[PDB]
């Protein structure tokens, strides 16, 4: 489709902000080097047919948005900074207010329906500003593009460098930016001090942290194309999937989380689709929010990365045997993510000679392994700038196979969607397995 950029300027904070280097904790460091993409979609009508155009005739006015942005970058000032390194070469956030990129764009001939079910194909990359990554310290930490489509639809494309914050804090920012645009004040101010996640001195890990160890390889005696798709499960279908996993009665344990059950189903379908034999090890990466796992909990508004990863690992024979079998492995891995495990992780990271080596990429999630992230308890549909809530929010283009995302439904109908990337041949199979229960 045809998209032209009609305007692009750096936006700076609306007031004086602290000039300082912001220290990064271990979890702030073991993140992807380039911008993490996400996209919001908005329609001009509310499905009841109601026009969402404002009384002043506005609909995502770039000027009002840029205004509210500059304002949000005051409390959220690190978002306006750049990367940098200290004496020791440790990456940190140079809070220099070098600003965030804001672009407006037009898709003259296409409606947002061009994007269909909104699967995170690489077609979505067009909705986010292109970044020149030639210099770590050159590029802005946040780029934004508002694209206006034929028939009145709007996309907001977000590219955020994850050293500054995880998805939880990123959404806190986006939602605060929207709050201000809609004319409501920021409910929870960010708390900006990552020293709360410093390692103990001396470090004292008590687990080996399997989550940072190398992922299993295919058993031995050109990169295949990567397909991306999205699959919806109704509240009723999820209920039926759950009812297939016997409650832990004689056990006395709580029932498996819905997350563990759905994740086991996805892991199973992916492993079957990939044709893994029973003796093939496979590792699932489940990102976990440490904010409330740590004790005492971090301050409300804590601004940064607090991600700790549960990595269930089993032979494919176990995962493919049944959803119950996979769910038990997954729930056991989730259950070990307590305060002690998370603090041990901080110590483990402190002992590493090179954190950049633990960063996960295409090599981590390629067959036989898999990443699964849930956004189900994230406020991803709360970004109402004054012209309505999004009808969809998702990842903005998955470049390689082995990543899956669970997304709640915007209309609150209790449905979930699974967006996933696999090798093309495996996706062909997966399409026919995901609903086969």
């Amino acid at each position: 489709m045809k998209i032209t950029v009609r305007g692009s300027e750096m936006v700076y904070p609306a007031a004086e902000t602290p000039r300082r280097r912001l220290w990064n904790s271990g979890p702030d460091l073991v993140v992807p080097r380039f911008h993490t993409p996400s996209v919001y979609f908005f329609r001009r009508r509310d499905a009841d047919g109601n026009d969402l155009t404002a009384a002043d005739g506005s609909f995502f006015d770039g000027a009002r948005m840029r205004r509210a942005l500059a304002e949000a970058l005051v409390p959220f000032y690190p978002m306006a900074g750049r990367l940098a390194r200290d004496e020791d070469g440790r990456v940190e956030i140079d809070c220099n207010a070098a600003g965030v990129l804001f672009q407006e764009a037009d898709a003259p001939d296409a409606t947002i329906d061009y994007f269909g079910d909104f699967a995170p194909t690489m077609e979505l990359k067009r909705l986010i500003p292109t970044v020149d990554f030639s210099d770590d310290t050159a590029f802005p930490l946040l780029v934004l593009q508002v694209t206006h489509f034929k028939c009145g639809g709007v996309a907001i494309g977000v590219g955020m460098q994850h050293h500054v914050a995880d998805g939880f804090s990123g959404l806190h920012f986006i939602n605060s930016w929207a709050d201000l645009c809609r004319g409501v004040p920021i409910a929870v101010m960010p708390f900006i001090d990552r020293s709360l996640l410093r390692a103990r001195d001396p470090p004292a890990p008590v687990y080996p942290h399997v989550e940072y160890q190398p992922a299993p390889a295919m058993l031995s005696s050109a990169t295949p194309p990567a397909a991306v798709a999205i699959f919806k499960l109704s509240r009723a279908e999820l209920g039926r999937l759950r009812s297939q996993v016997p409650a832990r009665e004689r056990e006395g344990a709580p029932r498996f989380s819905t997350y563990a059950v759905l994740a086991a189903h996805v892991w199973r379908c992916a492993s079957l689709a990939r044709g893994l034999p029973a003796d093939q090890p496979t590792k699932l990466y489940c990102a976990t929010d440490g904010r409330q796992r740590l004790q005492p909990p971090l301050p409300e508004g804590y601004f940064g990365n607090v991600i700790f990863t549960a990595t269930p690992l089993a032979n494919a024979g176990t995962v493919t045997a049944g959803v119950a079998e996979g769910a038990a492995v997954i729930q056991a891995a989730l259950d070990r993510m307590d305060d002690g495990y998370c603090r041990s992780a901080l110590d483990y990271l402190e002992l590493q000679p090179d954190l950049s080596a633990l960063v996960r990429g295409a090599h981590t999630f390629r067959c036989p392994n898999l990443g699964l992230t849930s956004w189900v308890r994230l406020p991803i549909h709360d970004a109402d700038f004054g012209w309505g809530r999004p009808v969809f929010m998702g990842p903005g283009g998955i470049a390689y196979e082995g990543l899956a995302f669970v997304l709640p439904s915007a209309n609150r109908d209790g449905s979930l969607s699974v967006a996933i990337s696999l090798q093309a041949e495996h996706m062909e199979k997966f399409r026919k397995l995901i609903y086969d229960f």
